[PDB]
């Protein structure tokens, strides 16, 4: 009657979301995989349900007696040999979960999505929940997957009155980055001195604990059918590495490749594929999309939810302090 | 009773075919998906039906009262980040549409397929509808998708009495190339003096209005179960570029890369994959297939349907003009 | 119920299976695909059921009156342009087949899997049936495919009482390598003097007929539910080539690339991908997995089954002769 189910709780975001809910005193049930590793888990007094999103039979048991569902992705950019197969399984998995929660009579669903599902501006002014997005401008399987999944949730919200509120975190950094996420691995390589080169670009960094808190705020004050960007700070990658290096007491990376220098590679790529009669993975048309800065505003969640992200330097600082104490810099 | 249905009408080939059928006085229904840009369409006075091939349930309404179906590929050679997923949708969609059309009692189906579904020769004698082809000779997802789709149409002709005539256009060029098409893009790069190199290739260029006409002609004179190639001119790529440059009044590109110089990249490609335990995208064997000239004959369509295509010059000349009037070039 | 059924008999590994089953006086029936060139079923005394693992309906017929089933994948490491689609087809073709075998009352099933489905050691001690594996450790699609299909067969064994014994060959070398197999290609490139360089790995080479023997020996002495490695010799790739070259009467390749030299290539690949916003196909984590020697122990098949394979030397010798006689060597 009173159970909060969170999925993806072994992940970086999932577990931080779980901790927040716990300190707010929800009764937790955590869906985990048959495989799965309960390491940043045992910390939580929590019911554990075992299940798997691709098979709707194991989900009803887990959603019995559940009032509130937080759907958080199991991983965050987990590399795989089969990316197209993973995108189908993740899109369908989300659909099964959403339909199952609907069927079990869950009252409120908070769906964790991502800025990767959202649109971009070209003039370098930060994008928001209103920026138009089209399938034809999405560039990789990671983003395409987040885009398709988010579109599924919006279809179910409209066609079937799914009581879902959507959250779109930017790129979370912070302590407890166990696998390291890709952004963690970059911060680690850099803090360690072993990152000689990099390709410039723009991203938005957000403390993982702020993402977490923002999920709780969406449950408390968010409106069914709305998306809310959960960003922190719009930062260039060079500036990020400047901060990492200054905090870690090390030399910043020597080599900065401008994105416009990838143009020739794009061109060669188109010529190789043509010459071989295959599809290029990368083209000039590809580069012109990925050139855009990934800059987002969190103003909608600021006004509408009282979301208060701490600055990017705080997230980077904690992530490094944690990496040092936990042996990751060796 | 008497409606003509046309899919892919927003695309380059689809809308030409649509226009041709209107000057012939057919009543048009356009199968369309929900976000489709309505801009290429407006000039037609057509019923629009929103429907999605991947799903049988949506098609029966779009087929009520339809005497004639033109199934034209939604896109032409559109790069995607999920080529295999799109292949599944093209192949399954075409099956669905074809079953739904049997179930709705459609009297004629013109199926738009491509020379990419057909077999190639190695003596540089132009191939035709008769050239043998086997699934294992086909080297990219794009050609494989078209080969498999056509096989399905052939199966349903043979097993379920599907009343389909098949049309196999070569590579269409001309006005109204809005995206543009990858070939229009080569036209553009070349016309403006920024294609410094190209890999020698041979292909077959057809005026996009000849493809559209050929489609109308196949309905009026073609026999159920027959494939007809709708080509124009077989031309080497360097000759196509020398022609483009002369028309645009610039210097031809002067760096022509032989295909055989790709060997060492194909070698390095196999060894790199082996060293990383993955599948190479490109092998020595791929390269032997890519070598073959995409030369084709339209003799069957000229003799059986009256098809009278124009030279490549007209196609390229018309493309450049349009590109000029609508600001893609000077 | 008299007939021994074998799929993939047209394959390199099937062609060896039948041969050995003739030598044993099983009454054989060979499942065989409508296309597939029937070259190795040629003068075998066998029934000729035509079928396709993709749909259950061609199977009910071919299975009827069959006591013993050997399921051998027909394509050994076949490069394709659609590898994830092929993995789906191989997993489901195996599920279908196994379900049809239940129906038909088959007593014993011999499943051909592969060491690719198994775990690997980091220390370079040969791994065995017992070595732990998880999905996330798995490096390429071929491996993933083999892994998933076996995880399927293990499920049917467990929960539906599939009467299957599992066999895991290492890498087959010998006569009748038609495509060839990627390894056969490496033997041709080597035997002809066309291999300047190679990356150093370890491999387990097994005479293709010893794999055949192993299949039969598994039938006659092996427990339901158990796996059996069917290997030969663990050798470094370099020694393999010295071996191929001496037998070919040619100079060995003299460029041996260390595995650790790919590390900057992995790095470059991660950066180009980040810059182009696509998923890297190869990363430092990939490289760490693929560094491991593909080394395996056959002790279990030796003890439970009296498997006694020959040295790798014989395999290479049988294979080169075959190549020479069929006119594929310079
Ligand atoms: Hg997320
Ligand atoms: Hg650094
Ligand atoms: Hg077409
Ligand atoms: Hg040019
Ligand atoms: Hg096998
Ligand atoms: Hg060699």
């Amino acid at each position: 009657n009173d159970v909060t189910l969170v999925t993806g709780a072994t992940g970086f975001v999932g577990s931080a979301v779980a901790r927040v809910l716990e300190e707010r005193g929800h009764r937790l049930r955590l869906l985990v995989r048959p495989t799965s590793d309960r390491s940043n888990i045992a910390e939580l007094n929590a019911e554990l349900a075992v299940g798997d999103l691709s098979d709707p039979d194991t989900l009803a048991p887990a959603l019995k007696g559940v009032k509130i569902l937080f759907h958080v992705a199991a991983d965050y950019r987990l590399w795989v040999p089969d990316p197209e197969t993973m995108m189908k399984a993740n899109v369908e998995g989300t659909r099964n979960l959403m339909l199952a929660a609907l069927e079990a009579g869950v009252e409120k669903i908070i769906y964790c999505s991502s800025v990767a599902a959202l649109g971009l501006r070209s003039d370098g002014v930060p994008a928001d929940e209103t920026t138009p997005v089209s399938e034809s401008q999405v560039i990789g399987i990671y983003k395409l997957s987040k885009y398709r999944a988010e579109q599924e949730v919006l279809r179910l919200i409209r066609e079937k009155n799914l009581p879902a509120i959507i959250v779109n975190p930017s790129t979370p950094v912070g302590p407890r980055d166990i696998k390291p996420t890709p952004t963690g691995q970059m911060i680690l390589d850099c803090a360690s001195g072993n990152m000689p080169a990099y390709v410039e670009t723009g991203l938005n960094i957000v403390h993982v604990d702020d993402v977490a808190e923002g999920h709780a705020l969406a449950l408390e004050r968010g409106k069914i059918g709305e998306k809310y960007i959960l960003g922190g700070e719009n930062i260039m990658l060079g500036d990020l590495f400047r901060m990492v290096s200054q905090i870690a007491g090390v030399k910043p990376p020597a080599v900065k490749l401008k994105q416009s220098w990838l143009y020739p590679v794009a061109l060669v790529s188109e010529w190789l594929a043509r010459g071989f009669g295959i599809e290029p993975r990368v083209t000039r048309e590809t580069l012109a999309m990925s050139k855009k800065l990934m800059f987002f505003s969190s103003d909608k969640a600021k006004k509408e939810l009282g979301y208060a992200p701490r600055p990017a330097r705080d997230a980077v600082t904690d992530a490094i302090a944690w990496f040092r104490q936990h042996g990751r810099m060796k």
